[PDB]
């Protein structure tokens, strides 16, 4: 749709920051589309990833970090609030101890900080979605 | 780039048909981009897939068919002629007994027919690539 995918935005995060993403899968769930959201330590795509959030629509979600080039301990969830063929609203909130992921207003995943969120310099949203809204909030000290 | 992705084209295939695809991955191999090519029995995206060809760039290729809604026997290859960061040329030729997949001119995969190629009505090319060329040949009887 309107925002380019892959979508890259320079970003800073700290406690109280919220990343809001509105989009739609590009395929029916039977065809197994994916969504990926990566919080990077540099603007370069090969940089470390403080928070990796990857949705296999209709199947599972995997979360991880990539530290000094290497993937760490994978967290796998079978929670699937995303609905086949529907637009979704994703909210990722930076809490003192973890990221909290809301899907269509419902708390759906959390991921404890492995690297301080202040290390983030960039957010990338990609794979099989169209994007109509992307926002990072900057209201807190 | 120039062709829209996901890319869908109505198509017919028989012995001697060649499907030629030129494109580039949208991410470095470290970020594990994908490429998928599906030969469908109808224009509808949920239709059966006579040949499913899915490249996890830098990792593996999986091939399968989806018959009456259900995936059949997966074939997994670790052959990886695709080069990190490079444009690729993919050629899929319909032989009497199998599809033959050429990558940058080199024979790289084959897949025996499970459903007659005459059942194909549509080709879809999608996942994390840009596309500059797509052609189906129609020169043979």
């Amino acid at each position: 749709s309107l925002l380019p995918v892959p979508y890259t935005e320079a970003a800073s995060l700290s406690t109280g920051s919220t990343v809001t993403i509105k989009g739609r899968p590009l395929a029916c769930f039977l065809n197994e589309p994916y969504l990926q959201v990566d919080f990077h330590t540099e603007m370069k795509e090969e940089s470390d990833i403080v928070f990796h959030f990857q949705v296999a629509f209709g199947r599972r979600v995997v979360m991880n970090s990539r530290e000094y080039g290497a993937w760490k301990q994978q967290v796998e969830s079978k929670n699937m609030p995303f609905q086949d063929g529907q637009e979704f609203e994703l909210s990722i909130s930076v809490l003192p101890d973890k990221y909290q992921v809301m899907v269509n207003g419902q708390s759906s995943y959390t991921f404890d900080h492995r690297i301080k969120p202040e290390a983030v310099k960039m957010v990338q949203v990609w794979r099989d979605i169209s994007l109509t809204k992307f926002n990072v909030s900057y209201l807190k000290r």
